[PDB]
């Protein structure tokens, strides 16, 4: 009963969450994820931001209303070359990465470890933070509160 919750720099509070490492959070999982970190689901103009400061990823996530990924450099398997925030328009499927936006994050980069999830609930999954450098912190709880995700 275990969730590896892999996380990113933030980028003016914005920053990406990748669950098992692997497209997997619905949007509404996204939400309750989010709201763990005390964050939010970022907008659009919050992303365009974090954008501007450095952030990209090769991996789709929600956002406020869309799923997009954030692009700097041209890639051609990451949003087909294309740079900005790029949205998703077609696909038959649900489930994704998510974005989550932290208010009290520094302005800019940062690239710092995270080592709480400050705003999860009693329960009995072991959830660990996975930083990219590999640096771990795990608590037991839970973040989900639709049945239909769990
Ligand atoms: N599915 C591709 C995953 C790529 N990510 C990139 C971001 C990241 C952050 C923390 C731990 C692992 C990882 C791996």
């Amino acid at each position: 009963n275990q969730i590896d919750l892999n996380v990113t720099c933030r980028y003016a509070g914005v920053f990406h969450v990748e669950k098992n490492g692997r497209y997997s959070i619905s949007r509404t999982e996204a939400a309750d994820l989010c709201q763990a970190f005390n964050s939010t689901l970022p907008t659009m103009d919050q992303m365009k931001l974090a954008l501007s400061k450095g952030f990209e990823t090769c991996r789709y996530g929600f956002i406020e209303g869309n799923v997009v990924i954030p692009r700097i450099h041209p890639n051609a398997i990451c949003a087909a070359n294309h740079t900005g925030v790029y949205i998703l328009v077609t696909s038959n499927t649900s489930h994704y990465d998510t974005y989550c936006f932290n208010a009290s994050a520094p302005p800019e980069e940062d690239c710092t470890s995270v080592t709480d999830l400050p705003n999860s609930f009693d329960g009995p999954v072991t959830i660990t933070i996975v930083n990219r450098d590999g640096t771990r912190y795990s608590k037991k709880g839970e973040y989900r509160t639709h049945q239909e995700d769990i």
